[PDB]
């Protein structure tokens, strides 16, 4: 099996863990405190810190708010040409200077962000997007981790929508304010 990593260990992380597994990769989870978070997921998640979370695979969703990426950062050398999915929202529509996922590249310059999955709810990962909305928006600056991350939707059951660099990232996330 693949192995997808997953940072945090949320509702977001949670319910991406199990449309992950149900769609056939292998998980592995980043957590603070590993210990703690086993229990909230299945003996076949392997669940540990991030640092050793990162060796084990080349594409992470960044399951965390935008406010605490920078407890991030010092793994900035170990997280060097690896996949960061920037699924975050905000609160408010064009909320900061820079969207969130340039922010995350602005932390991590030799990793390769792609934003995607933020306009999918921890409830839709579970049971599946509404027919007429299994839309996902991806950008990036890189087109190769773009393609990965496009291929990751389709075999999660989702219709990737290629937007092009990320400069779309931030009307991407202010897309889940504005009805
Ligand atoms: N909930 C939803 O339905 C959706 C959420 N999102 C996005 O997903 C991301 C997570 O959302 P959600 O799961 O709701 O958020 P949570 O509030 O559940 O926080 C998620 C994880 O963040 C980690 N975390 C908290 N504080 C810190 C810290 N100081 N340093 C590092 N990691 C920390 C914890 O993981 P640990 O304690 O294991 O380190 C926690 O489990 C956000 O960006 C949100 O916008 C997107 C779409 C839908």
């Amino acid at each position: 099996k693949v192995t997808v990593g997953v940072i945090g260990s949320g509702d977001f992380a949670k319910s991406l863990t199990i449309r992950l597994i149900r769609c056939g990769y292998h998980v592995v989870i980043g957590s603070r405190n590993p210990k703690s978070a086993s229990e909230s997921f299945p003996h076949v998640v392997d669940v540990t810190h991030h640092e050793d979370a990162l060796t084990k695979t080349n594409i992470i969703f960044v399951a965390i708010h935008r406010e605490h990426y920078t407890s991030l950062s010092d793994l900035r050398h170990l997280l060097v040409g690896k996949i960061l999915i920037d699924v975050s929202n905000n609160m408010r529509i064009n909320q900061y200077p820079e969207s969130n996922a340039e922010y995350l590249a602005s932390l991590f310059p030799d990793s390769l962000i792609v934003k995607g999955f933020n306009v999918v709810s921890a409830w839709a990962l579970q049971l599946g997007p509404k027919d007429a909305s299994r839309q996902v928006y991806i950008c990036s600056n890189n087109i190769q981790a773009r393609q990965q991350v496009i291929e990751l939707a389709r075999q999660l059951n989702f219709i990737p929508i290629d937007l092009g660099s990320l400069s779309s990232a931030r009307e991407i996330e202010n897309l889940p304010l504005r009805l």
